[PDB]
């Protein structure tokens, strides 16, 4: 929509108040003109046709409960954009400031969110398993990272390359959560998962097994469910990423942590320079080692830690 840039105010899924960038032209739209070619948030109106209608509001105030998921999808997409630009010098998911589009209120009681190849889509959850998915900053960043992966490595969504695709989104979803410093942790989806149960989450990067996911290559899922276990085997890579950053002793292998920032630098470089559509775990290890080498030299502690972490999870 062509109009005047302004700032509205609303309340997100968790009841928090935040300012959002909108555009005025008769109505106030969830169109952020301050980031690249824009961030656009749509109303899917409980249907499955996408993208739906660009979110229109009469007074630039978004405090209705129906508004909450829109406020968060719009706001968190902005934070994620800032992270990539500020931290990795990447302009939007395609690196050329492509417009970011998200649709909320997708279907009825839909317990998931996804990147459909063109935009992000968020369900409202059934109120038991999930509340509106856009309320979790790690969820939004995870989805947008799927876009980044699509335009870079292009990791195929099945088997090992798919598990890497998933891990990359969890890793960067987590790094964005720390970047926004929103009660950061190494868990995935804790803010929108099971409103009636405290302390749980969808996945854990620090301890994948906590939720039944493998934390070692010898325990990888070899079946066909979940596209060959893309959301299951990602636990092995998530654990490796956690070790590289924080350090620790896993299955008797000791890893000196090098911190979150370097973890982000190493994985972003691996993703954008070395990974290919069919890369497997072993190739990921090689890509990560090469990235750390480029960045810190072959005799660096950073290189040593990446090696130890992959050794720890049994990926040679
Ligand atoms: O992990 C994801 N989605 C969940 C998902 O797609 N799956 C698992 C899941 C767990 C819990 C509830 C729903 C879904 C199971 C296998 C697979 C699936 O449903 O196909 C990613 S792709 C999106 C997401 C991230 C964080 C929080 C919520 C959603
Ligand atoms: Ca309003
Ligand atoms: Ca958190
Ligand atoms: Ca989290
Ligand atoms: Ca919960
Ligand atoms: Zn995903």
């Amino acid at each position: 929509i062509t109009g005047t840039s302004t700032v509205g105010v609303g309340r997100g899924v968790l009841g928090d108040q935040k300012n959002i960038n909108t555009t005025y032209s008769t109505y106030y739209y969830l169109q952020d003109n301050t980031r690249g070619d824009g961030i656009f948030t749509y109303d899917a109106k409980y249907r499955t046709t996408l993208p739906g209608s660009l979110w229109a509001d009469a007074d630039n105030q978004f405090f209705a409960s129906y508004d909450a998921p829109a406020v968060d999808a719009h706001y968190y997409a902005g934070v994620t954009y800032d992270y990539y630009k500020n931290v990795h010098n990447r302009l939007s998911y395609d690196g050329n400031n492509a417009a970011i589009r998200s649709s909320v209120h997708y279907s009825q009681g839909y317990n998931n969110a996804f990147w459909n190849g063109s935009e992000m889509v968020y369900g409202d959850g059934d109120g038991q398993t999930f509340i509106p998915l856009s309320g979790g900053i790690d969820v939004v960043a995870h989805e947008l990272t799927h876009a980044v992966t699509d335009y870079t490595a292009g990791l195929i969504y099945q088997n090992e390359s798919g598990a890497i695709n998933e891990a990359i989104s969890d890793i960067f979803g987590t790094l964005v959560e720390f970047y926004a410093n929103k009660n950061p942790d190494w868990e995935i989806g804790e803010d929108v998962y099971t409103p009636g149960i405290s302390g749980d989450s969808l996945r854990s990067m620090s301890d994948p097994a906590k939720y039944g996911d493998p934390d070692h290559y010898s325990k990888r899922y070899t079946g066909t469910q979940d596209n060959g276990g893309v959301h299951i085997n990602s636990g092995i890579i998530n654990k490796a990423a956690y070790l590289i950053s924080q350090g620790g002793t896993h299955y008797g292998v000791s890893v000196v942590g090098i911190g979150r920032d370097k973890l982000g630098k190493i994985f972003y470089r691996a993703l954008t320079q070395y990974l290919t559509p069919t890369s497997n775990f072993s190739q990921l290890r090689a890509a990560a080692v090469q990235s750390a080498t480029d960045l810190y030299g072959s005799t660096s502690q950073e290189v040593a830690s990446v090696k130890q972490a992959f050794d720890a999870v049994g990926v040679k």
